[PDB]
């Protein structure tokens, strides 16, 4: 049986600065208030916030992030998501700094149902250089999936309305999860992308604090005060020329609610990474974000790979997580049988029994990336948007195996709403 699902996704893009939690709370209610007053407004089934959407991101010490850490079921972040879910009758996913009863710190993103009850708490699996500053911890469970009960969102292929309930097998990824492990692992791996394809993920939620390539990331520059001074002056002029403060744009909201304005497919080049046109998305990152989801993208060479039986040594040898990951604290030789899970495993989008496993299926990707600037050196690309993988039969936005349902600006706070329509198999 094949169910048709119609979901109403709402993504919030904020510019949270460290020490302005309450002010970010106020601006958030200001955005949601404007969203409901939209001409083409509809009640969202799921609302997604960026990574650390209320506290800020660039923390340099554990002592600094301590005043903002909360339990998974306590604090401003949890209270906000609970109020939103109860006020909109939807799921709320927001990134927050977490701390357990063992005094351990995490980069987490909590989830609340329409009833106002926390149904899931996810920890960041792959850590970024910034998490190392405040002694963050890798997700001991690694990549995870969870079910989401949506009411009146599905229907049969011959019905005239969505009066049926559907339990989607969701999955959350936090920025660095999309990148190669520690920026050192092979690019061809695609950890998080493979994990979602392997476990047949249908809805992908990605809270992010992704950077713009114009940011200062060079290590020898960040630790050379002479070079760092001249490097920060460049960032200062970049924002001053745009008529923006060093912290970034706040208060001025970009609202794309209800409209069906799709994002233009543009290839990567020079000036696609330039921090200009704050109402326009960052196609350099959008193309990169799509590339990181290669297993969901159509690729012609998969036929030759499956035929020549390539990657099978990669599929079998493929482990769940990196061996040196916190997750851990030959079938060809053995006489043990091949389990279903092994046949579900994939590499580069190819499986042991099929050239393109995702082929024929659909999946919804929701990226909620923050905007603004921090430390006068870190610029976030923003460009929050929603994507659809049709799985129908090009390693960027030019590939028509993915649908760009809409994106936000690279440097403006706002919220985008889209009525995503895909299909599922039960």
């Amino acid at each position: 049986t094949k169910l048709l699902v119609s979901l109403k996704v709402l993504v919030i893009q904020l510019n949270p600065q460290i020490g302005q939690v309450d002010q970010t709370i106020k601006r958030t209610w200001s955005i949601l208030d404007k969203v409901t007053k939209s001409a083409t407004y509809v009640k969202p089934d799921i609302i997604l916030f960026p990574e650390f959407a209320l506290t800020g991101y660039s923390f340099h010490a554990r002592k600094d992030i301590l005043p903002y850490v909360t339990k998974k079921d306590e604090g401003p972040s949890f209270e906000l998501a609970k109020s939103i879910s109860e006020k909109f009758q939807c799921y709320t996913i927001i990134g927050y700094p977490e701390e357990d009863d063992e005094q351990k710190l995490y980069n987490s993103a909590l989830v609340v149902n329409p009833q106002g009850g926390q149904i899931f708490n996810y920890r960041k699996t792959f850590l970024y250089d910034t998490e190392m500053n405040w002694d963050c911890e890798e997700n001991p469970e690694g990549f995870q999936t969870f079910p989401m009960d949506f009411s009146k969102c599905a229907k049969l292929s011959n019905e005239d309305s969505y009066n049926r309930d559907v339990t989607l097998k969701a999955s959350i990824g936090i920025s660095m999860d999309l990148s190669p492990y520690k920026f050192m692992a092979p690019f061809n791996h695609f950890e998080f992308s493979s994990f979602c394809v392997d476990n047949n993920v249908e809805l992908i939620l990605c809270p992010m604090a992704w950077l713009n390539s114009t940011s200062i990331t060079d290590k020898q520059t960040l630790h050379n005060n002479s070079l760092l001074e001249a490097a920060k002056n460049k960032i200062a002029f970049a924002l001053k020329e745009q008529g923006l403060p060093l912290a970034g744009s706040q208060g001025i909201y970009q609202l794309k609610i209800g409209d069906s304005q799709r994002t233009p497919r543009v290839p990567s080049d020079d000036s696609t990474s330039e921090y200009k046109d704050m109402d326009e998305p960052d196609m350099s990152n959008v193309n990169y974000w799509i590339l990181r989801f290669f297993p969901f993208l159509y690729f012609k060479l998969r036929i030759n790979w499956f035929k020549n039986s390539s990657l099978i040594e990669s599929i079998l040898g493929k482990t769940r997580m990196p061996l040196d990951h916190e997750y851990y604290k030959d079938l060809l030789d053995s006489e043990e049988v091949i389990k279903d899970t092994v046949l579900e495993k994939t590499f580069l989008g190819t499986s042991l029994g099929q050239p393109w496993k995702f082929q024929g299926k659909n999946a919804i990707l929701v990226l909620a990336n923050r905007c603004g600037t921090e430390d006068g050196t870190t610029i976030f690309a923003g460009s929050s948007g929603i994507y659809k993988f049709n799985g129908k039969k090009s390693l960027d936005s030019l590939n028509e195996s993915v649908e760009l349902l809409g994106n936000l600006g690279k440097g403006l706070e706002g919220a985008i709403l889209r009525e995503v329509q895909f299909e599922v198999f039960r």
